[PDB]
């Protein structure tokens, strides 16, 4: 058996990090909009701006998995998973859900009664993963949009 | 002309707080959902896991507008707003959107790029307002689910 291991994300690996979200700069087709560099991540993750777990192989990393906590007033804190992502050439030796693992190992040891993420209508290889556990899609059952506001929005409402 | 004073949260404010929550959940068609508490809600102001900003008129609480930080990989922290209530003797009086105000003018005073909330498809009085600025349909535009798993399944899946 080949040795992945999980570390918990501190800011020595940001470096590491910062590449593995570059790398998806190409693949959801969203390839500009890159404004966290590697040392704005590292203060990130310090401050607790979001947590995360890496997944290395031997020496190099191979996929992460990033996480911030969240609120909702009728259960209290919860957890959203926001990247999960494997390096190329890692993708279907199962490190994809371990990592997908950990976080629900998180939720519990912390008590937390709720996992998020997100995830594209068209992403089925998500929901060719997301699949293999019991979820709900919330957009479905109830009906919940999401609104998004960037920031010359953001400002020009605040600014009137 | 009438008078809204408007102060950001404290954990002493917890009491008035979980029972606008009762009001919101019992509008949104979903009493039940509902397990957190004031004093459980107590703790949380203090741990900064939530913020938000009271509105009263004169001692009552008319409104309230909470919310949490959120991370994106590609913006690092932005604002998720969770809750955004009026009390129904409160409505056509403008608090709606300026609560949600002081939640942009934090949102650029804190210099961040993003401003993210959700609401129910039918909940066209929340819509009503919304669309008096500009802001993405993240769902309908770009087809995003979320995918929620409760306490039950996250213990299922981590327990394996």
């Amino acid at each position: 058996m080949k040795n992945f291991e999980i570390v918990t994300v501190t800011p020595d690996h940001a470096e590491q990090l910062i590449s593995m979200i570059h790398e998806l700069a190409e693949f959801e087709k969203m390839k500009s909009s890159v404004v966290n560099t590697a040392e704005k991540l590292r203060k990130d993750i310090e401050n607790k701006a979001v947590h995360g777990f890496i997944a290395f192989i031997g020496e190099e990393p191979a996929g992460m998995n990033l996480f911030y906590y969240a609120y909702s007033t009728w259960v209290g804190q919860y957890l959203h998973m926001e990247d999960l992502y494997i390096r190329p050439q890692f993708r279907r030796m199962g490190l994809a859900r371990t990592l997908w693992k950990k976080l629900a190992e998180l939720a519990r040891d912390k008590g937390i009664v709720r996992l998020e993420w997100a995830v594209l209508d068209w992403n089925k290889n998500a929901i060719a993963l997301y699949d293999t556990v019991d979820y709900v899609n919330l957009t479905k059952s109830e009906g919940w949009f999401t609104f998004r506001m960037d920031g010359a929005a953001i400002n020009k409402f605040a600014d009137e």
